[PDB]
């Protein structure tokens, strides 16, 4: 495996859409827990070259599991620079996917197309396997899943949609913490489970502080 | 090799959490389009007959694609009666799965386990394949996904979790119509596309009326 993974990450001020339920301190710990999980899953699928791409060393000073990479530019700028310098296929993976497994990561990066794309909630992109980093450009934010699919083509690459519920579950708002509680394992899940419980009220399942 | 498939369906007042982005009249029309697409996927997967289990004929007055079975009892009571009278495997599929493909239904009903289960959001159950109906009891609503796995294990039977983003997108609230616009094809999607567009605002996708 000549293939690298890079994880965009910023610990400071993380997950402000969780601020109705989680403190600032809670939110940054939670995001640290998720990062450590995605890194540990990437290793477990036998990917040993793991990069973190961050605009500061904050919460990354003692990190040894993956190379910390500093880059203060915005996401798309930073990732396109990285893709430029890449010389072996690249898996761009978000840090907020605590339901993502070694198995998912294997099947994604075993695509037979040039690009494998995992969608997130709301038209985002949770995971991007790119075989030709010199041929590809990315554009996160907004309607990125579809914009990555037409960047793939517009650039003479073919692409796979990886159809996964678990991989598709990015944690961004309080309601996504119900998914985590129902479906996850690990310190990220345990952390959330130490502060909330699930309760049925509307014939429906809701999060409630413990 | 044989098997029955049932779709719990009630056109009237169908999808109240879609109000107020949709009307009564719109809700009932939408739901009917979604039903039709599910029955077409079941047929596309070669399943010989499909039952629709509905508390009235309303919206089913003309209906030749599937046998209409009437049962005025509560969902679980009706489904649990249907299960008792089946001998062969039963796929229970919700009528609100417009991203569900014949390929998903082929794979679900080919499970090598005793039950296959497809999660929907907030711990719901979007599709349930039960090989031994005599040994299974359903309980939709609330936390039904976790309940059906534990109904399975309490009963000796092993279960597969079918991990699919598309079969796991049930369309129940406004934010779900975003997913339909991004990922879907077909009449239910065209219906919505005729009334809304996607718009990007906080670096995020939102549904806005035309």
């Amino acid at each position: 495996n000549a293939m690298r993974a890079v994880i965009p990450y910023k610990k400071a001020g993380a997950k402000s859409r969780l601020s109705p339920v989680l403190s600032l301190q809670e939110r940054e710990e939670f995001v640290e827990l998720m990062l450590n999980q995605v890194i540990s899953s990437l290793k477990g699928a036998g990917i040993e070259q793991v990069d973190i791409l961050s605009p500061s060393v904050y919460g990354l000073e003692e990190m040894t599991e993956a190379r910390v990479l500093l880059d203060e530019k915005d996401l798309n700028e930073a990732l396109n620079r990285y893709l430029k310098e890449a010389e072996e296929p690249v898996l761009i993976v978000m840090a907020d996917l605590p339901l993502l497994s070694p198995e998912h990561i294997k099947e994604i990066s075993s695509t037979e197309k040039d690009v494998c794309i995992v969608p997130g909630k709301g038209g985002g992109t949770n995971a991007l396997f790119i075989k030709n980093p010199s041929k590809y450009r990315v554009k996160y934010y907004g309607s990125s899943f579809l914009t990555h699919c037409s960047i793939a083509t517009d650039s003479g690459q073919d692409f796979e949609i990886y159809d996964s519920f678990m991989a598709g579950t990015d944690i961004d708002e309080p309601e996504d913490l119900v998914e985590l509680l129902i479906h996850g394992k690990g310190a990220a899940k345990d952390y959330i489970e130490s502060k909330f419980r699930l309760e049925v009220k509307k014939g429906r399942v809701g999060l409630v502080p413990l």
